[PDB]
C-alpha cells in the first residue's frame, strides 16, 4: 500500500490497548505506526514485550519499560503484522523478521491483533515462501524432507537467526490444509520453529485503506 | 547393571557395518563398546558421522574419517544407546548426551540400532525424565504448557546446550501415547526437540543378558 494505510492500521489497534497492562509488539512498518500512537498513552501502560529489536529500542526511546516472556505469566495482546494471512486468519509470518521470537511472544498473549494493508489477504497460504529455521547441522536433512512434502526449500545464505540457526523459505506450496503442515514441519527433526500460525493464528484482523481501517472482530 | 551386559549388546552391534559403509554412531559407556568393535574394521568402512564429541575423539584416535550430516544424504545405520525404553521400541533420549544432534543423525539413518543393557526396558515411558530442549524466551511459557500435559519440568540450570538453548526435564508423566506426547511438545511454540524417539524409535533392539547379547528385531 502507502505508508498512510499501514499508519491507519497502526493506530486502529491502539484501541485494544487498555489501561495498565503490558503490551505484546511485534516488527514493521505498520507496527511502526502503533509504536507511534502507543506512544501516546505511555503513562497507563505497565511496558510491554516485544519480539523485535528494532520495536524496543523504540519503545526504550519512548519510556516504555521493557518486559521479558520469562516474566509474565500472559499477555493480554499482541500487535504485529504477517507476510499472509487467509480467510480462516491463519498466516505465513517471519519472512522479514524474527520468526522463533514472534511465534513465541503470540503464544503467550490472548489476543493476536493483525496489522496489515491490502496486499496481504490471500485465499491460499504459500505464495509467499514459508519460512522454517533449522539446526544448521540439518539443513540439508530438513530440505529432502521439505521436498517431500511438495516444496521447494531455499537457504537464505550469508545470514544466520540471533541463536545461530539457518533459514529455509519454501517455496511453490498450496496450502490448502495449514494446521496439517505445521504439525508435519514440526515433526521434523532438526526444525527449531515454522512460520505457519495455523492452531494459533489471527484473533482481530484490522486492515489498512485509502480511506480508514477496516477491522474484523 | 554390568559393563560386560553393555559389552555385549555392543559388540553384538558389529554384524550390521557393512563394508565401505558411513556408519552413524552414538554416545555413551554402551557405545563405546560398539566404537571397540568398529575399530577392529576401520580400514574397511568409509568413516562415521558422530552425535558425541566423545565419540568423535575415538573414532579420530582409530584412524576414521569423520563425515558431517550434511555431507552425506543418507546413513544405513545409527547405533545408539536409550535412556529408557518400550516394548513397541520407542525410546527417551537425550537425558545426558547432545538430544538435537541425536535426533537428526538418527532421523537421517536408514536403521537404528538401540543397544542397551538389562535396565533401559520399561513398561511406560516416563520414570526417567523427558529432555525438552527449550529456547530461552520460551522457557516458563513451555514448562506451563508441559504441566497442563501432565508433567512436572524441571530447568536444568547452570548449562546450556550447543546451540544456546535450554532444557527442561520433564518429570512424572505416564506416556502411554508417545507418538501422540511428541506430536503435542513438538507443536509448542519454543521447542527445539523433544526427547521422545517414537515416530522414528528403535528398528533393531540389541540388549545384553545374563545369558550373551540377545537381539530383537
Ligand atoms: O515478515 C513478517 C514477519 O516476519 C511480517 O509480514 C512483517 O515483518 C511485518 O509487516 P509490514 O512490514 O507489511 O507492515
Ligand atoms: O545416547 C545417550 C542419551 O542420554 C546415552 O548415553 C544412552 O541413552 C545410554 O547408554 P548407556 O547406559 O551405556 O550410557
Amino acid at each position: 500500500t502507502q505508508d498512510e494505510m499501514k499508519k491507519a492500521a497502526g493506530w486502529a489497534a491502539l484501541k485494544y490497548v487498555e489501561k495498565g497492562s503490558i503490551v505484546g509488539v511485534g516488527t514493521g512498518s505498520t507496527v511502526n505506526h502503533f509504536i507511534d500512537a502507543l506512544g501516546t498513552m505511555s503513562e497507563e501502560i505497565k511496558g510491554a514485550v516485544s519480539s523485535s529489536v528494532a520495536s524496543t529500542e523504540k519503545l526504550e526511546a519512548l519510556g516504555i519499560k521493557i518486559f521479558d516472556c520469562n516474566e509474565v505469566a500472559s499477555l493480554d495482546i499482541y500487535v504485529d503484522g504477517a507476510d499472509e494471512i487467509n480467510a480462516d486468519r491463519e498466516m505465513i509470518k517471519g519472512g522479514g523478521a524474527a520468526l522463533t521470537r514472534e511465534k513465541i511472544v503470540a503464544a503467550i498473549a490472548d489476543k493476536f491483533i493483525c496489522i496489515v494493508d491490502g496486499t496481504k489477504a490471500v485465499d491460499v497460504l504459500g505464495t509467499f515462501p514459508l519460512p522454517v529455521e533449522v539446526i544448521p547441522m540439518a539443513r540439508s536433512y530438513v530440505a529432502r524432507q521439505l521436498v517431500k512434502l511438495g516444496g521447494d526449500p531455499c537457504y537464505r545464505e550469508g545470514v544466520i537467526t540471533d541463536n545461530g540457526n539457518v533459514i529455509l523459505d519454501v517455496y511453490g506450496m498450496k496450502i490448502t490444509n495449514p494446521k496439517q503442515l505445521e504439525d508435519q514441519i514440526n515433526a521434523i527433526p532438526g526444525v527449531v520453529t515454522v512460520g505457519l500460525f495455523a492452531h494459533r493464528g489471527a484473533d482481530v484482523v484490522i486492515t489498512g485503506t485509502p480511506e480508514g481501517a477496516k477491522i474484523e472482530e
